């Protein structure tokens, strides 16, 4: 469908657009672009889990002051350090109507799911 906005569930700030999204291994969504790196901060994790396709390194959070809502983890995939976000952490809003949706699982959120390509980086 049309491009869509993802807002910090807790603080509503603008995180990114569906267009910036890319999918790794079919069920891991990351966000291309520098703009997005301006929205979250990484906090190292002392007891990182051990996922299958990537290596966890930290939890990322809304940069916003007095928000710091949990958005997801930051990882090493192949040779890139990239974020991996949780849909539940956001609110999907349609630009032209402001209708906002709360998804709990990407399986249910339906947009153009472009497979992550190292080209774009
Ligand atoms: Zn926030």
């Amino acid at each position: 469908k049309e491009n869509k906005k993802l807002l910090c569930r807790k603080c509503k700030a603008l995180a990114c657009y569906t267009a910036d999204v890319r999918v790794i291994e079919e069920c891991h969504y990351t966000v291309l672009g520098d703009a997005f790196k301006e929205c979250f901060v990484s906090r190292p994790h002392p007891k990182p889990k051990q996922f299958s396709s990537f290596e966890k390194r930290a939890k990322i959070f809304c940069a916003r002051q007095n928000c710091s809502h949990d958005w997801g983890i930051h990882v090493k995939y192949k040779t890139f350090e990239i974020p991996v976000i949780k849909i539940e952490s956001f609110v999907v809003e349609d630009i032209a109507t402001g209708v906002q949706t709360l998804y709990s699982k990407w399986k249910d959120f339906h947009f153009e799911k472009i497979p992550f390509d190292p080209a774009e980086m």
